[PDB]
């Protein structure tokens, strides 16, 4: 029943192999051989080593050779086996693009048949394996994403310099007496009251003896005994399906914030002889899940027969597959921090610990194949990846059986997208349809993230209209254009393009030089930005900064303007979708904005940076997102109440004033007694009038108080009298241009107010530090302190992260006091004491001790 990791491997060019045999036998040289960690792409494995300049830093990622990486590479071990009593198996997944392996110097399987990241390959060695230093080697191939049935970067980044070859996940070396088993797994069915599920257990016994047998196998579900005896003839696999099990009051697994994140075991042995001859242990969640398509054609999921509107982010793992299981649970943790629900796996589909994390954090998530590249390219026509041949069918449907088979137990997975772009043909539909109900994966099937119909599963109920770069905030409000993307139908893929990170993050992605380009001409290519033409620059983001903020006069006042401008638009999108979601005709019923994060440094498509720095368009996501929450309607200045929360909320008030620049009050109501419906139900405060007298540029503070009087939502708008308008008939696939842009320009010249700070700091038990942090706005006049970030930092003023606040970027009143929490690791620290570094709009910097 043993299954070992592999734990690190020694690899080197083809290039220095000139007898491929020799590279497995035990004493085979290895001297100038690269140590590498399990989980390693070429590339990563030399990095690990000394070998390039970092990647992340400017453009270093440019001066590595990539002709290297057009031949195969090597990864080879040795393996101590003291007893080989035991049969062995090499059981993988994640090699790119394809592999031959050898053990002890036979060649126990080729590149034909180990073929494609996805496929999973279970290969009996115990006929090479013998007593003490045996050696296993892989020739890797080169991946080429546009040809292997792999993955690749469409647009995201820039292109790793070895197209990330490697084998990306574990090679397990199993151990096991006659009998194998494999593939246990939990079908499980809840009564619609959710107090009774059913579960039948399922679980393959291979018989790989020379001689037929008897195996029994027994062990535990959800706490309940089980226990099956089956005859296997030599050679011969079975699947055991035992007798239904009743589950009463099962502990129900729910997302974050409707109840629990439960997940019950799986323990099973295959005995023979009375003797343990393997064993596996596994989770499944006891969860339904639904996405059919509403009376409007829109995708319309629900969790335990509650509806939801999807609010996530498309999530991308590091650009060169680099793995740690704490960046990844702090990545999903920080979905949570944003008040998030979902994230989207366009590709790059995780190793399994992942999925066990958003299923113990209650993430839902959305995996699924990419578009543009080999996975599309026989139905894709003119777009990158090349037409299918023959032997490209049987890897496609082996490598849904095997996504298939990891991820049917996992609760967080809501739906697999078998096509994203195109949806595929039929003959390939069928095969993957094939390959899930052999699986018995019984998750929804959605056949595209664009509006395209599959021939067998049919409609999508989902849009990829765009846009991908500067829209004003009033677009994502738009219903009337059917072919832009408007809080409507599912939003699989969409943001308005670039997110400057923090300073802090610039200042270790980019040189001086880069920099000061990147504010001066906007128009100029940036590397950290996107290998795509399209995508290669940030001008129509430049020019509507420039238009609507002003012209930046420096550096850092680009920076703080973008902030401010990703901020307003990325809260505008979402809150647009949680508006609509209970509109009567045409629904919004998901937004996946793109992208959550980056696979490296980045100027776009992100919430958070590679770093875990929280910039505008964090706390813009993370404003929009609160789960009682009051906003203000860019289209039509409504007021409107939002409850993500699982109940109903009574007894609410809100409260709307608009203040000019120089801090007169010019309207307010007060809209008592309000009532919000539970999951995204909302309600309407009031429409603000136009109002006369308001500054160019003006604020809006939106409060909402529970009937306790607690202030539960703060959202604040910098508005202008000025219209942002379309252009709809300039309109491109990405983007919408601009008739006529809104004068935000007002607030370069709002005066100065001050804060107001107090910290300190608990060091916990579970090895975090709480933070604690009380400002108020400290000013003897009637301007508030706007946009206030308030950052834990070292000694050195280093930005400590990852960290999670309750609350930030918030703007208080004369007088106005508010208190904030962060938590992180105290060991992220590194023994330094921690100090906060608080920065306004129109209060300046300053740090104090906590
Ligand atoms: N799925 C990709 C998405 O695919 C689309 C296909 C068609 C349209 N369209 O036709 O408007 C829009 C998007 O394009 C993004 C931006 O290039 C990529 O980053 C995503 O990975």
């Amino acid at each position: 029943g043993n299954a070992t990791p592999i734990p690190g491997y020694v690899i080197q060019s083809s290039a220095q192999v000139s007898d491929d045999s020799a590279v497995s036998k035990p004493g085979f040289p290895t001297s100038g051989w690269y140590p590498v960690s399990s989980r390693s792409t070429v590339y990563a494995g030399l990095l690990q080593n000394g070998k390039y300049a970092d990647p992340f830093y400017s453009t270093n990622m440019q001066n590595v050779p990539a002709a290297q990486f057009s031949v195969p590479w090597w990864y080879r071990t040795d393996l101590n086996v003291d007893d080989t009593s035991s049969r062995t198996y090499l059981d993988f997944s994640g090699v790119l693009s394809k592999a031959d392996v050898w053990v002890n110097g036979t060649k126990v399987a080729t590149k034909d048949q180990v073929n494609g990241a996805y496929t999973r390959h279970d290969l009996d060695i115990t006929a090479q394996v013998h007593t003490g230093v045996n050696s296993v080697a892989f020739k890797v191939y080169p991946n080429d994403p546009n040809r292997d049935l792999s993955m690749g970067w469409i647009d995201w980044a820039q292109t790793p310099p070895d197209q990330n070859m490697g084998i990306v996940r574990d090679v397990l070396v199993r151990r096991s007496g006659a009998v194998a088993l494999r593939s246990a797994h939990v079908i499980q069915k809840l009564n619609s009251a959710l107090d009774h599920a059913d579960l039948t257990v399922k679980a393959d016994v291979r018989n790989d003896s020379a001689n037929a047998v008897q195996t029994t196998v027994a062990g535990t579900v959800a706490g309940k005994p089980i226990s099956q005896t089956v005859s296997l003839a030599a050679k011969e696999r079975k699947t055991v399906t035992f007798p239904l099990v009743g589950l009463d009051r099962p502990n129900v697994w729910w997302p974050a914030g409707m109840g629990g994140q439960h997940r019950y075991d799986l323990d099973l042995t295959a005995s023979v002889g009375g003797t343990p001859s393997d064993a596996a242990k596994s989770k499944f969640g006891v969860r339904d899940v639904k996405a059919t398509l509403n009376s409007s054609g829109g995708r319309q999921y629900s969790v335990n027969g509650k509806p939801l509107l999807i609010r996530g982010g498309g999530y991308t793992p590091d650009l060169f597959l680099r793995w740690n299981e704490t960046a990844a649970a702090d990545k999903l943790k920080y979905v949570l921090n944003l008040g998030l629900n979902t994230v989207r796996l366009e590709g790059h589909i995780e190793p399994d610990e992942f999925f066990d994390i958003a299923d113990d954090l209650g993430v839902l998530t959305m995996p699924g194949w990419e578009c543009c590249d080999k996975w599309e390219g026989q139905v894709n026509g003119e777009e990158k990846g090349e037409p299918w041949v023959e032997s490209d069918y049987p890897i496609a449907k082996a490598s849904m059986f095997s996504e298939a088979e990891r991820l049917r137990d996992h609760p967080s997975v809501i739906s697999f997208h078998i096509g994203s772009d195109f949806a595929p043909d039929r003959r390939i539909e069928q095969g993957y349809l094939d390959a899930m109900k052999a699986a018995d994966f019984l998750l929804p099937v959605i056949p595209a993230a664009s509006a395209r119909p599959s021939p067998i599963t049919g409609a999508s109920g989902m849009k990829m209209n765009g846009p991908y770069d500067y829209v004003p905030p009033v677009y994502w409000y738009d219903k009337s254009q059917k072919d832009r993307g408007g809080a409507w139908s599912f939003n699989s893929a969409t943001s308005a393009g670039v997110d400057i990170p923090t300073m802090d993050t610039l200042k270790r992605m980019m040189s001086a030089s880069e920099l000061d380009t990147m504010w001066k001409n906007p128009s100029a290519k940036q590397y950290h930005r996107s290998s795509s033409d399209t995508f290669g620059n940030l001008k129509l983001f430049g020019d509507a900064l420039t238009k609507r903020y002003g012209a930046s006069a420096n550096l850092n006042d680009f920076v703080r303007k973008a902030q401010l401008s990703q901020y307003e638009n990325v809260r505008a999108e979402f809150e647009s979708h949680s508006r609509n979601y209970t509109d009567s005709t045409n629904p919004s019923t998901g937004l996946i904005y793109w992208m959550l994060n980056s696979p490296w440094t980045s100027l776009h498509w992100q919430l958070f940076d590679a770093y875990m720095d929280q910039n505008g368009a964090y706390y813009g996501a993370k404003k929009a997102n609160e789960p009682l929450h009051i906003q203000y309607s860019h289209d039509n200045r409504s007021v409107v109440v939002i409850n993500q929360t699982s109940n109903a909320v009574s007894g609410l008030t809100a409260t709307t004033k608009l203040y000019n620049l120089d801090g007169t009050e010019k309207y307010s109501n007060t809209k008592t007694g309000l009532s919000v419906g539970a999951l995204g139900a909302k309600a309407t405060a009031v429409t603000v009038p136009a109002v006369s007298g308001l500054s160019t540029t003006y604020l809006a503070k939106n409060v909402l108080t529970d009937s306790s009087g607690k202030e539960v939502s703060r959202n604040v708008y910098w508005l202008s009298t000025k219209a942002d308008t379309l252009n709809w008939g300039g309109s491109d696939w990405y983007y919408t241009p601009q008739s006529a842009f809104a004068d935000l320009s007002g607030l370069n010249n709002l005066g100065q107010s001050a804060v107001g700070a107090t910290a300190n700091s608990v060091a916990g038990a579970d090895g975090t530090t709480t933070t604690t942090v009380t400002l108020k706005n400290t000013s003897g006049g009637r301007l508030p302190a706007f946009y206030v970030d308030s950052k834990v930092v070292d000694s050195a003023g280093k930005p400590v992260l990852p960290v999670e606040w309750n609350d930030n970027a918030v703007s208080l009143w004369p007088g106005e006091t508010t208190t904030l929490t962060a938590k992180y690791r105290t060991a992220d620290l590194k023994g330094s004491k921690p100090s906060v570094r608080i920065s306004g709009w129109n209060t300046g910097t300053q740090t104090v001790p906590a």
